[PDB]
């Protein structure tokens, strides 16, 4: 797909003038572009030199093009800036007050049944560990949680829909006292130690690329990418997020555009894989512990993930109500809601709170 002329030629601007070597030399009836993801507001576009263009240094031959659309760009951007320094993403190749150029890197995203791997679980893990690790910034007091769940929570019950099924829908889910309901989560992770670190936030499949050439590898084939919901916060969460994913399949093409398994959350088997990779990734020294203190370790990390991932079910659950009244995107977000609170309930059982 080709950008509007308009879109087309701001794009040859901006790579012609924040690119070094053969784009400055550019002809614009030489540049090359497609749209990769279309809409209002994020739209992504890959943009090229012509293979007739010979590479005068180290610039790039391909950029990925990201246009905002329609202080928190701030904080995107440094964070953005400071994770590709460290190599943990993409390079950043300019900043505009319109959009970013970042490098391109080939590959495609993760599937919900490829999280089940065991090769690519303890990839996650690691991964994840890494991204635990970064110092940044940022406010470390770990608000983000319940501040985010208490504002969605006030915007949910000042929500007036007008289309029939949306309002039975949220008379259903407001029913069970979602405030009592969010004091008594917010009691039990009170109780529920968990190290506040820097988190993605989203570690979804469609977020985690596949590297090109790098699917027999054993190690290092995955990287993490959108950061744009990270903050510091309970790992608990991250992770307890991660293990929620796997239950939830976004390619479903025909309404509600999602599946929902329960069955399909790691078992207790699954989830002390990806956590015996996560803790050496996290505590390098780790393996030089007892298999006596790994394991005390390993089983209060199995109950705090479990716990926090009853926070995964409400904050998305509330998200997606938000969403319904205010986005734009054909996806059944009620039927979602209403997914994501029958598996908070459901966990809630299981655990015995
Ligand atoms: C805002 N944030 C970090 C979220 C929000 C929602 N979720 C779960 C979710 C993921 C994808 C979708 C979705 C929405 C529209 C189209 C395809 C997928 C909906 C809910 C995870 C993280």
């Amino acid at each position: 797909e080709q950008p509007e002329p308009r879109t087309r030629r701001r794009a040859y601007l901006w790579c012609k003038e924040f690119l070094p070597g053969a784009w400055r030399g550019l002809r614009e009836d030489e540049f090359h572009i497609s749209v990769i993801r279309g809409g209002l507001s994020n739209m992504l576009f890959q943009c090229s030199l012509p293979d007739t263009t010979a590479t005068l240094g180290d610039e790039p031959r391909k950029v990925l093009l990201r246009l905002y659309g329609a202080e928190a760009m701030v904080l995107e951007s440094v964070m953005f800036a400071i994770l590709a320094e460290r190599s943990l993403g993409p390079k950043l190749y300019g900043i505009f007050p319109q959009g970013r150029l970042e490098q391109f890197i080939p590959s495609r995203r993760l599937d919900t049944e490829e999280l089940s791997l065991p090769d690519i679980s303890a990839e996650i893990a690691e991964k994840m560990a890494t991204f635990h690790g970064m110092k940044m910034p940022f406010n470390k007091e770990p608000k983000w949680l319940f501040g985010t769940m208490e504002k969605y929570l006030k915007e949910v019950l000042r929500i007036k829909f007008t289309e029939e099924s949306r309002i039975k829908k949220l008379h259903k889910l407001l029913s069970y006292n979602l405030p009592l309901e969010l004091e008594n989560l917010r009691s039990l992770l009170e109780s529920t130690p968990s190290p506040v670190v820097f988190c993605h936030n989203d570690c979804q499949e469609g977020n985690i690329l596949l590297l090109e050439g790098r699917e027999n590898s054993e190690k290092q084939k995955l990287m993490l990418i959108d950061f744009e919901y990270s903050s510091y916060n309970y790992r608990g969460f991250d992770i307890g997020n991660h293990f929620c994913e796997w239950m939830y399949d976004y390619s479903y093409e025909k309404y509600p555009f999602f599946r929902a398994n329960i069955r399909k959350y790691p078992t207790k088997k699954q989830q002390l894989h990806f956590i015996s990779s996560y803790l050496p990734a996290f505590q390098n020294d780790f393996e030089n512990l007892s298999t006596e203190e790994k394991s005390i370790i390993k089983e209060e990390m199995l109950l705090e993930v479990n716990r926090f991932a009853l926070a995964s079910h409400f904050l998305w659950g509330l998200w997606s109500i938000v969403q319904a009244k205010i986005s734009s995107i054909e996806f059944g977000y009620m039927d979602y809601a209403q997914a994501r609170f029958d598996a908070y309930f459901h966990q809630k059982r299981k655990l015995g709170v």
